[PDB]
RNA sequence: GCCUAAAAGCAGCCAUCAAUUGAGAAAGCGUUAAAGCUCAACAAAUUCACCAACAUAAUCCCAAAAACUAAUAACAAACUC
């Protein structure tokens, strides 16, 4: 009762050459890494980093307002922490 | 994610990102651990809503009573006329 023990069996190799923990079934066919002219560029045109800021997101945007409601929530936490129920 | 017999938002430590118009890796109950009951977010409305209240002694309680007819009243000394 513990994860799988195929780990890395090649890491300075077969992890750059193509991911193994995509196949699941017992039959062992690893995919190839489908090298960068197949993957459209939304994949790499994300952010990769840290998150970004209230203080630099517009206010007329949707996100803007998701995370304002998500620092409303936490401020209401951390206000509420003196809960004598 | 680690630790742990188990740590599923909740012994603990570190991160606290991610879709939906909208829901914290979760502010309180609960389980050994789950489950389950709530809180905050949308959609449904919108009276006001921050703190303030706390026992008793011994022979027998201790004037009786009275919320509205006009009050800078009146009654009241060895004071003063
Ligand atoms: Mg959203
Ligand atoms: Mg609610
Ligand atoms: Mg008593
Ligand atoms: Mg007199």
């Amino acid at each position: 009762e513990a994860l799988k023990d195929p780990e890395v069996c090649t890491d300075p190799f077969r992890l750059t050459t193509h991911a193994m923990g995509v196949n699941i079934y017992k039959e062992g066919q690893d995919v190839v890494l489908k090298p960068d002219s197949e993957y459209p560029e939304w994949l790499f045109e994300m952010n990769v980093g840290p998150p970004k800021k209230l203080e630099e997101l517009d206010p007329e945007t949707r996100e803007y307002w998701r995370l304002l409601r998500k620092h409303n929530i936490w401020r209401h936490n951390r206000l509420s922490k003196n809960r004598k129920f």
